C-alpha cells in the first residue's frame, strides 16, 4: 500500500520536490514555524493534539513550539533524501507513522497539512505544480496511517 | 541542567563535532545501522526496549531496524545543525527527550550509546579526541532525561 503510493512519485515529481526543498529546507526554523503556525491558523481544531506545547499563539518565541517545528523539518529532510530508493523511503515512512498512529492521527487529519505546505511554498514563489508534487509525498505518509 | 550542559560545548568541541560529522553523516544508512547493531551487540540488555523492531540481528535486512537507524541519524543531524545557537539546541534536545522519557530511558541508559559512537568513529580514523567531543553532546541529552 505504501509501496503503491510511492509509485506515484515519478521522476518529474521527485525533481520538483528536490528543487523546492533546496529552498524551503534552507531555513528549517523559519519555514518549520511557518508551517506549524499556519496549520493552527487554518485548522484550529488541530491544536487539540498539541496541548504539551503550551501557548502556541506565541509562535517562534515559544521554545517548545520552535523545538517541534525545527524537528518536523528533519523528517521531511529524511524523506527527500530517500527519494531515489523506494525500499528506504518506505521503511522510513512506516517508522515515521508509528508515533502518529499511536496519537490516533488519521490519514484525513494528516492531510490537513497540505494547505499550509501550499501556502509556505507560495510564499517562496513555488506554484501549484510544486504543491501537487508535495501532496503526493504526503499521500505516501497517508497510506501508512 | 540542560542549559549548563549546553554551555560545555566550547569552540573546539563544536569544531570537532562538525569535522567528524562531515564524514560520519555522509552515509546515514550505513553508519546508522552500524551504530544500532553495535549497541545491541555490546549491550544486549537494551534490546528489550526495541521489541517492535523484531529480529535485530538481521541488521540491514530488517526493514524496521533500517528505518529506525536512518531516522536516528537525522536527530544527530539536527543537533549538529543547531550548534550555532544554544537556545535552539536546547529546545531541540528537550523536544527529542520527550519520547525517550516516556519509554523510561534513563540518562545512564542513554549513555550506553557512547561506546558504539566511539567504535564507529574509530572505524573512520577518528580517535579519542572526537569520541570525547561526542560524549559531551550526548551529555546534553542526558541532562534532559
Ligand atoms: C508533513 C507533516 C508532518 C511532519 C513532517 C511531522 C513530523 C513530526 C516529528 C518529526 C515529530 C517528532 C517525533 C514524533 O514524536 O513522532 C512529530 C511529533 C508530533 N506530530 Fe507530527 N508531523 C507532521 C504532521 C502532523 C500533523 C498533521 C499532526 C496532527 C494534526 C501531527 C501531530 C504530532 C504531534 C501531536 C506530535 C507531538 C508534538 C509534541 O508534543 O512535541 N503531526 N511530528
Ligand atoms: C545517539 C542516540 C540516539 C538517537 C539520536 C536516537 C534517536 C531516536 C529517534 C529519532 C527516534 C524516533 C522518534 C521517537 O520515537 O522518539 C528514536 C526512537 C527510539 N529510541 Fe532513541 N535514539 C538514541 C538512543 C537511544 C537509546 C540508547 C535507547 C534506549 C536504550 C533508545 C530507545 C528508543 C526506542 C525504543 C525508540 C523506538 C523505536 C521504534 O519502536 O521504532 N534511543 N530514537
Amino acid at each position: 500500500s505504501v509501496y503503491d503510493a510511492a509509485a506515484q512519485l515519478t521522476a518529474d515529481v521527485k525533481k520538483d520536490l528536490r528543487d523546492s526543498w533546496k529552498v524551503i529546507g534552507s531555513d528549517k526554523k523559519g519555514n518549520g514555524v511557518a508551517l506549524a503556525t499556519t496549520l493552527f491558523a487554518d485548522n484550529q481544531e488541530t491544536i487539540g493534539y498539541f496541548k504539551r506545547l503550551g501557548d502556541v499563539s506565541q509562535g517562534m518565541a515559544n521554545d517548545k513550539l520552535r523545538g517541534h517545528s525545527i524537528t518536523l523539518m528533519y523528517a521531511l529532510q529524511n524523506f527527500i533524501d530517500q527519494l531515489d530508493n523506494p525500499d528506504d523511503l518506505v521503511c522510513v515512512v512506516e517508522k515515521f507513522a508509528v508515533n502518529h498512529i499511536t496519537r490516533k492521527i488519521s490519514a484525513a487529519e494528516f492531510g490537513k497539512i497540505n494547505g499550509p505546505i501550499k501556502k509556505v511554498l507560495a510564499s517562496k514563489n513555488f506554484g501549484d505544480k510544486y504543491a501537487n508534487a508535495w501532496a503526493k509525498l504526503v499521500a505516501v505518509v497517508q497510506a501508512a496511517l
